[PDB]
């Protein structure tokens, strides 16, 4: 049975990464800030907080707003997530040395949680105001959730598939999983993959708050996101988008690209348990980790590091602790980046996949912020206080999305 | 290099199908009507046609509306596409003999074009009216585009992955492609797959009409959808949803299920050409057909039948004729079901995949309606007049979606 370790799958490497976060528009500056213990989460200055008197008054807007890079034309022809995708797509390609690749062996897979939803309301207002002919001929291509991936595939010339998986919090990780599949099955040699997501506004806060999924620790915003802490009380929004470039090792060697890590396997399972709550027993989520190991050719003892999904909801962190144990990975050093960067839904799995790559590259795990009184019922080796330098050889990034979608990505040091 | 023909991939069969269309809620009755030359497309009786004086006054509502099967509870807890998914999911399972399968080897892949979009506007109205606490705690799970797939996976107990690809008109075909991948890569033994889509309303008509993508032949609704006809003038909406059950041949034999056809291979490519127009040269779209043949282990000469994407836009049918030629399949007998059933976007590839199965099962192709003066620049063997009974051994179903997403599915007679 084929595996990465036994050569049954081609070797696939990560050759470039890009991300915009609440800490910085530069991924290497985000990484430096994480290591320094910085948080992207602050008091929301937006007028809409006072207008609605929202329960949640904290979150992390992008440090550098996407639209500060968008002129009038882009603001009229693209939804927000398309604008963010176009921005990250060009940054990534430049960071990769702007390679000339075969378009027919080049795929794009970019997940997102929702799509161009703000253009739905706008098109509906324009039609109420002025009739059907005041809907833009660009409305369909802006609204459609595949729009961000299509923009990037068109911008970079990808003709071996342009795909958009939608699985809430796991969308950006699942995109990297399907890009890995598209390469190992032979349909592509190189792929841009990741996730983009919209900004923090009042309706998103209201919608997730009404599930009691969100922290309300407004007095101390940087202390609010507390994954695996006894005093956690839900997640915090932190805006983000992230893409990575993956390609076969032979493709990378032939064009002089230095891999940052290896992408060794990917597991996708489902809870079939509840529409928003994860299964308490963590069994299917752990099975996604196991599956990524099977495809990589690893055993649980090889896993030095787990980049947790760790949203800091009470039930989510408890389910994930069971999953890590179920997968036999609970000796691994655990990092929960949402402690610092918050939750960006459809982008966050991609962002955390980039962070996992950087952990393997630099042999260091940033501290999980606000991990001060460890939850007694959770016994994980959570990195905290200051970065932990260590000999990390293999790592799993977890993403467990609303709807019960479990994605685990197995990465290796190059 | 592995293929279905050389045993490199496990044999995968189609064991059950279900669909709701503008002709009938029963797939076998839809099939009978298609053979009899029936059209689902009629004059729209909806008040909103007069209210807005839409250019387009024709379309095919479902013969049996989804919500005539939905009580008060389902109407409050699910978006439309989730309600349609729940309806089709239960019908499919019953039609399959309600098998007991291993949940851990059971996947769901259901595409859709947009998602629970009507609940976005509703949640936003509820918040304007009564503040953030009058947004439902169910809003997130109703809005999220993965919601229909999650509903079906939860209803049927699928724990080997629940996935939602979004690729406009190719969403329902791409879902069947990823379900086939999930089985042949070893992650699952059985999968429910297909696509669901929302209903015809005024804003969707306005949005697609402003691209000049839609027929305006309101005087003769059943004559309006004219794929490959010289006098075509765009597509017609025809509501639909469709799912099929696929499983390994060994899984099917072990539980006494009679396969209706074989699912032999799937090709996914992209145009990277334009956000809504297909590439004129049809090259990448043809390459998707070729790729499905490579994975099946077939040559172009084996392809007896092509179930065309055939939307009846001027540029779309011309591009697809080039694609079929590029793929070496232009001796195949061509059917364009949108001539009778119209375009259901995210569901239509799944519906047409079911129709391809039935063509192989029954050795017959329904007539392409309204094919009366063949376009001189297109030279395809378009079935027309009355059904063509023939020895169809292998067939390709094409779906080429807005955004440049090309999916070809290779099917074989069982
Ligand atoms: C980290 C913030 C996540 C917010 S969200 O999950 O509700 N996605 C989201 C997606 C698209 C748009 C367009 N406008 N808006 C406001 C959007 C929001
Ligand atoms: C501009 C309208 C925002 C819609 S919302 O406020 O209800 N947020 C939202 C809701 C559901 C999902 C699933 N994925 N994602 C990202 C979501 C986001
Ligand atoms: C065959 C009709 C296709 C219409 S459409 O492409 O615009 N999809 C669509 C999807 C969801 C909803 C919810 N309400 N409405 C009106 C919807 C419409
Ligand atoms: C209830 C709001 C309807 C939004 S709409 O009228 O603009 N139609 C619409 C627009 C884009 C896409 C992509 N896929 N699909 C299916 C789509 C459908
Ligand atoms: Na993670
Ligand atoms: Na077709």
């Amino acid at each position: 049975q084929p595996s990465t370790a036994n050569g049954g799958f081609p070797s696939v490497v990560v050759t470039a990464v890009t991300a915009t976060t609440s800490i910085s528009p530069d991924i290497e500056s985000t990484w430096k800030g994480l290591l320094a213990g910085e948080s992207g989460i602050h008091a929301l200055e937006d007028e809409f907080v006072t207008k609605w008197d929202l329960a949640v008054k904290i979150g992390g807007h992008l440090k550098d707003p996407v639209d500060s890079h968008m002129g009038r034309l882009d603001m009229r022809r693209m939804s927000y997530v398309q604008r963010m995708g176009k921005l990250l797509g060009g940054q990534l390609w430049e960071s990769a040395g702007s390679p000339e690749v075969d378009p027919d062996r080049f795929a794009v897979v970019v997940g997102t949680g929702l799509g161009g939803a703000e253009r739905i309301v706008e098109s509906y207002d324009l039609m109420n105001a002025g009739g059907p002919r005041k809907v833009s001929p660009l409305a369909v291509q802006m609204i459609m959730p595949n729009g961000a991936a299509a923009v990037i595939g068109l911008q970079l010339g990808a003709r071996a598939g342009v795909m958009t998986p939608v699985s809430a919090c796991s969308s950006g990780s699942e995109a990297i999983a399907h890009a890995w599949r598209q390469i190992v099955m032979g349909d592509a040699d190189v792929a841009v993959c990741g996730g983009v997501e919209g900004p923090i506004e009042a309706l998103p806060i209201a919608a997730f708050s009404m599930m009691r999924a969100m922290s309300t620790r407004n007095d101390e915003p940087e202390r609010a996101s507390r994954p695996f802490d006894k005093d956690r009380d839900g997640f915090v929004f932190g805006e983000a988008g992230a893409l990575m470039l993956i390609e076969t090792e032979e493709h990378a060697k032939a064009r002089g690209a230095k891999p940052l890590a290896r992408l060794l396997g990917a597991g996708i399972t489902s809870d079939a348990f509840h529409m928003v709550a994860p299964a308490a027993d963590g069994v299917r989520a752990g099975r996604a980790m196991t599956r990524s190991l099977e495809l990589a050719g690893l055993s649980p003892a090889d896993i030095d590091h787990v980049n947790a999904h760790g949203t800091a909801t009470p039930i989510g962190d408890a389910a994930e602790a069971n999953a890590i144990r179920v997968a036999g990975c609970d000796q691994a050093a655990v990092y929960a980046p949402k402690s610092a960067l918050g939750h960006s839904i459809g982008a966050v799995g991609a962002l955390e996949s980039v962070l996992t790559v950087l952990t393997l590259r630099d042999g260091v795990i940033p501290p999980t912020l606000n991990y001060e009184t460890p939850d007694p019922e959770i016994d994980l080796d959570v990195v905290a206080g200051e970065p932990r330098y260590g000999d990390y050889r293999y790592a799993v990034n977890n993403s467990f999305g609303f709807g019960g979608h479990n994605v685990a990505l197995a990465f290796g040091r190059y």
